């Protein structure tokens, strides 16, 4: 017998390369986009807002001392962090597969525009890190709470909070999971509040834009007026360069390849944004 | 180690400056707009309202007398009262900033427009104070509500209460907190009343326009016929005007900014106004 | 003072819409109606006595009766404050229309008073009352009674306090009936024009074809005049107004209108 | 005192006249429209149905005896009866009041085609009276009502009673009154089947037109293909003719005024027409 | 007295003769125009259908035994029936009624036609009678019977098994009375399924048409794709044959008359047909 | 009597015969035509996705050493499988009957294709076996499952658990059986959800085309984005060939007919799919 | 031609063409000194006479003649408003009621009647205004004419150097509309005026109450105007005290 085994005649048949990698998922960025862009060539950022207005404008009896106002402002600054990370590589790889070094260059970019969306919406504020939508966002308002709620209600009570600010809100971020149980709500009859099971309703409540993205924690939600509360500033763009002398690299015949970019999130109006959290 | 911070060559890097200042929530002025305008010249507005019509018409005999009818009004005075407040600031300040007072200017206007608002509706009538809407209003007929009523059917109660006077109601008035509870209300099945989750409603009820004011109070509510009913006098339109010699400031480097405005307010129609307190 | 008057379009659906309007020029009216026609019209026997039929007639009339009003205000007030001349003249036209539906829609028909609708139009059926009904489905069976005569219902009165709760009627599942509140319901019923009216009393409605089984004659329109030198007027330096009007209410089919109590 | 009633100048005023009569509830004339108008000139009619078709048709084996069947016809008939009433009035009348003539015609004539309609649909029969289609009509099931029927499911069901011979439904017939009740339906929310308060239903029930007349008795209905089912056959048109030496009108000075016509009732098919109860 | 009655001169006009013979209900034909219609010449009929495809096909390793797959057939029969019956009437009456003749031809035709479609739909099967639809639908399957299930949901699983042969439903053959109180089904809210008492209902379910025959046993349905399930065959059209001499016909003075036909019904896919009871 | 029964001159006669094999149900392939396909000429294949990407892409401090990520791979293979069957016909049968060859052969392909289906999606993966869709599938998520939920609920949850990878779905893969009870469910009220009994309810459900299948086992469910998830790599095309001399063939006078397929499942994105069990 | 001065005549006369007016008022000074600001409405006046066709047809002299006989009676009561003016309903702004009292402690143990006058006309000088005239009762201003002293010789003066209605300098208007013991000084010339919106002119109409029936004609001299006080200060009204 002379079959395809291994320990036989098998070994002059050699399997089909399929041509290309398979990369994983390529999550649908967002957030730097609701904000607005803008471009810089310095280190930092310097704006002014009204702090305290003491209105005591009242009325005035006549032949009377009236009332004095009073009117407080603040410096906000917004610095320049820089992101980024590396990668060592064989020469020897890179030179055997071409098409590698074009493929770790649309990965570290990806990677790192993915971190990005990750410190607009999360930033610790702790010292490198950005201050983040969350950080600095308004809580949400417990008392708008009524009995008998839906999670859909608290989205409507949230949009208004952000009107306490005489300012329009621009979307609404969730994580695709609560998006999902929100859209598939149901009345006391059975109806779909959203879209009968003929289709899926579209991502839109409100009159308001919704945006499902895994960036936003579970449970967690931010609704605001982005469009006109914070900018992103941009000092360098998304930048990827290679060099083989770093180092050790030239007597190690290696190769590493940089993928930088420097970035600096304001808020303008943190009124105008609200985080909060679900009850479960 | 030659960093960005104070210690190293930081000093070089100037932060790049945001052109412009950052106002807080700008309200949507209301109210004054129900209102019917008219401009006068006078330190007050003596005037008469319909009180009592004791009305006797019925149907005569031949050679028969004829039945006495007679309208009862009381002489009530509209004052013409005072708002305003100043600024005093450093003169340094505004040589050094050059739009700062244009500045300033554009928001005393509105800090007065907004304490000026706040009389229109709740306007103690007490001394200086002017007889707001809320003050002059019929109070609302507590005998219309019935068994299993919906904070929607008191308007419409309301509504009818306005037509006792005979006078179709211009508008009503409601703190944005009621409003959104009234919009988000849903029936005994689950549908939504106003607009369902896929979109929100418009300020509209009854066919009549509503009025949204963080100036009326919670749980409070006024419907009437506003650009029929009563009406505004402006002695002196809302101005601005600078001084430096006020007082001591010329001695100590001051300038005194004033935005004063006179007003007036009438009620021809006090019946054509309701007021009421929604009970939770 | 800024010219003109501020003409409102605020129709309340005049009752005197909902009735033929017609003018006169004399003391008062006659119509001939037809009593009780005797119809004996039946089947005949061959070469057998047929049957006597006979018809009844009679001369109806109607009054013109007059309605007015007078007040007396000082001269210094009325020609020195010319806007207020007109306004108190508007006034006493709405007062003496509003006494107006009152005679027409609840006259005595005793004396002066003329011969309203409710004293007229023929009592409400309380047997079409059935288990669990709604305000609006009473008013429903009266439009059906109106049809006892042969005639379509054309139009429907009722106190604004009544019409009012009617409007805001709502099934078991919460919806309302007449409107939802994105938009103020019309005042129409069934496809009849609703008329709300304070002179109605609560508690009683009126139904019927009121396009053509009765009809408003005017003598005289509702007229303003006034009098420099009326008795004491000159010396007191006064003026006297008056608003009068002359009408005349005739009843063609009282069958074809319907008074009841919301038995409720 | 110069007043205006009796003891005064009131004689001078004449009263207005208000041209011709008041003509009281005309009755809409339906029934006669509803049946085949024909046209005859003699004293009855004798039209042939088939009876009893015994069909016996069925599988015969090979080489046997086949089935007989058998046809049975009758000759029905339809007498010509005959309706009118008569009315003397005086001379003077006639000639002092010119519109009258006219007048009595076109009353007389509503009041024999009242009486006529009275017969075509409760003909009793007997004597002189026609065949009228409820004396002639098939009852209603009463098999056909299941537990929990309204009114308006009744009548779908004599609606197929009809097909239960093989021909479509014309028309529906009821009292005013009872179809009153039925456009009154409200499902277990309280909903109105037909109206809901905003515009009367149209006289139309399960696509097919409605008629409501006084002529039909009240809790009694009938439904059938009438326009197929039955016909009307007139030897004598209603004609009005006057006779002035009737009699002793003569020498009375009085007038005698006719209104006769000849009729005859048709049932050609008995089985396409439905009559019966409402209990309840 | 000179009167028209009988005793009297009555006798003197002759009742008007109404041209033409009623004809009781004429039911429309639908089973025969539901199937193919097809001509043969023989006394019998052989069609071949697929019985046992033992499908065993499955994944074979490498070197390895095969599964073997059987097939079995069968040749499924298809007798020719007779259908007819005679009336033997007077040769005299033939003579003094001429219309008569063609009268009882169109009167036998029919009379064959019903007894025909009451054949093809209730084929007994035995003996003489054809094997009739209902005889050779597969059973209703009781399992798609689920909890709270409407008689219109029968129907809609009947649809389904008729998917079961990968073949479309073509009609839906029902009992008046039962598609009648199908039609008249309302929800637990009490409204109407099919259509509001404002129109009658169209004769369509599930997007098939219905079918409603007085030949369908109350309470029994039939689903299927007839449209190519099943075919006729005719051997025979239905014909009208006379005979003078036949028997003792010649001597009594009569005259037979005959109607036949001989079809026969063929059923290729038993499997796209269904017959149920309306359990209730 | 000569009749036409078997024991008299009913011999003569020979019934219609007529032409074509009644085939049965003809299963509709879907499942094949899901998937990208795509040909080789090779015994296996050899794909690359990327395994482990440790992105640390951190906020870095002035002056200090940045983060190392680090990404691995892996090589996933995909071996080629067999498929066939074979018939051990007689050469009598295949003589004597031409278009029998012409029919197994239109016969066997799809034996084998629906096995064929049958492997693709419920591959044990053990020995000879596929990998089928099934097995690859990421198991459903028990945790989404909410008290309440319709089974139309949980395919809509499936739907969601397939954008954790990143990726749209395609497609909803049911048995009929169970895609039935689905389009029929109903609300509290009694409504049906998909659509009234009008009219049939189109395959779609949340957007997605709902695909149902017999290959699909009744109680389980598939969902994802197949379009995109895996490619079918056909090495060789469905053959069909015979043998006279196969084995004891020629002796026994037998004919064996073989029809193969050589096929191979590749999976590159196993979470793109997932399978589930109904509860109930 | 009544040869007498006139209330009228004592304040500053204008025109106007308005409803009402806005005129500015100097407040108090007592023991420093203010302002404010008030109105002034424009009432009408008139008294009508009704006599009888028949004659007035047959006499033109007579037609003039009423004319004037009613433009003094209808003085009279102008005057009557303009001083004891209430000013409530269609009466004017009075100057009695808004007149300042009179300083009793500037009266002497052993003056007589005429003295007390004296002392009023120094108070218009506490207001920073100069003295107009003094409105009296004819029967008061008469008495006073006539005085004398304890031995016999004449108080005011003697018929031979006599003139006119003067005393200290300043016009004497006697009124009857001034009460019997009451008395009104002020600087009328520059203090608080009158404005004339409307003179005095006669219309008639035989159409009236009853007239036209009764052949009776209506005769009417209506006059409106509006007093406003610019100084309460400069005017004192004051009891005679007797």
């Amino acid at each position: 017998s002379l079959g395809s085994d291994a320990d036989s005649a098998g070994s002059l048949i050699q399997p089909m390369q399929i041509p290309g990698i398979i990369m994983p998922g390529l999550r649908r960025l967002t957030i730097r986009d609701l904000l607005a862009q803008g471009r810089t060539s310095s280190n930092a950022l310097e704006y002014v807002r009204e702090e305290v207005f003491t209105n005591n404008a009242d009325v005035v009896a006549e032949k009377a001392l009236k009332p004095e106002s009073d009117i407080t402002f603040s410096k906000q600054t917004a610095n320049v962090k820089t992101i980024a990370h590396w990668v060592q590589a064989s020469r020897q790889v890179m030179d055997d597969a071409p098409m590698l070094q074009s493929y770790i260059n649309n990965r570290l970019m990806y990677g790192l525009a993915l971190k990005e969306e990750g410190q607009l919406l999360n930033g610790d504020g702790t010292g490198d890190n950005l201050e983040g939508l969350n950080k600095v966002a308004t809580a949400y308002d417990t008392s708008l709470n009524a009995t008998g709620d839906t999670r859909a209600d608290i989205i409507a009570h949230a949009i208004y909070q952000v009107t306490e600010s005489e300012f329009s809100a621009s979307g609404i971020v969730l994580n695709p999971r609560d998006w999902h149980n929100i859209a598939l709500l149901k009345d006391n009859e059975g109806r779909y509040i959203f879209g009968g099971p003929q289709a899926f309703t579209s991502n839109i409540m409100w009159g308001l834009p919704v945006v499902p993205t895994k960036a936003q924690a579970a449970g967690t939600f931010t609704v605001g007026g982005f469009d006109m509360a914070s900018q992103v500033w941009d000092r360098m763009d998304a930048t990827v360069e290679v060099s083989r002398e770093d180092r050790d690299n030239f007597v190690k015949n290696m190769l590493t390849i940089l993928c930088e970019e420097r970035l600096a999130l304001a808020h303008y109006r943190p009124t105008a944004i609200i985080k909060g959290t679900f009850s479960s």
